[PDB]
């Protein structure tokens, strides 16, 4: 589990979005697993504006950070689970890292902010879902 919050905003993965979430709902994208719902306090992480490919993330499995060197946001095949079947999960990036599902929800942060946060994973490779491109968040 885990959230960002920014302004008047919480970023979720959209498999784990509850009633509250959907009853207050800016925006989601299935194919992005996030959902973004409106809060009513005020929200003050701060979201990169970058393309750094190192930064660090948090993994609740091991209760421990770990720095990564991490791909692009790109359009990746990801098997199917009980949440989606098999398909192509859009502005995802990959590094070589542990994670398990109960790990989602995991912020990866760089020098400049939030980056994204753990949304895919299996085989030794961890998967993010970014938020870098979400301009409006900031506003
Ligand atoms: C985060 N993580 N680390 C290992 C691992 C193994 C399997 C899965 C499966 N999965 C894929 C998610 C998606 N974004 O399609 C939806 C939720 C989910 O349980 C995640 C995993
Ligand atoms: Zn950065």
């Amino acid at each position: 589990s885990g959230a960002i919050y920014v302004g008047n905003y919480r970023v979720v993965n959209r498999h784990l979005a509850t009633h509250n979430d959907w009853a207050n709902l800016v925006w989601e994208d299935s194919s992005r697993d996030l959902l973004v719902s409106s809060t009513t306090a005020q929200g003050c992480d701060t979201i990169a504006r970058c393309d750094c490919q190192t930064g660090v993330y948090y993994c609740s499995s091991r209760r421990k950070h770990y720095p990564v060197s991490f791909s692009k946001p790109s359009l990746i095949f990801v098997e199917a689970s009980e949440y989606y079947p098999a398909r192509y999960q859009s502005h995802l990036m990959l590094a070589v890292g542990h994670s398990e599902p109960g790990d989602c929800g995991g912020i990866l942060r760089c020098q400049h902010g939030v980056v994204g946060i753990v949304s895919t994973g299996g085989n030794g490779l961890v998967g993010f879902a970014d938020v870098r491109d979400l301009l409006w968040l900031d506003e």
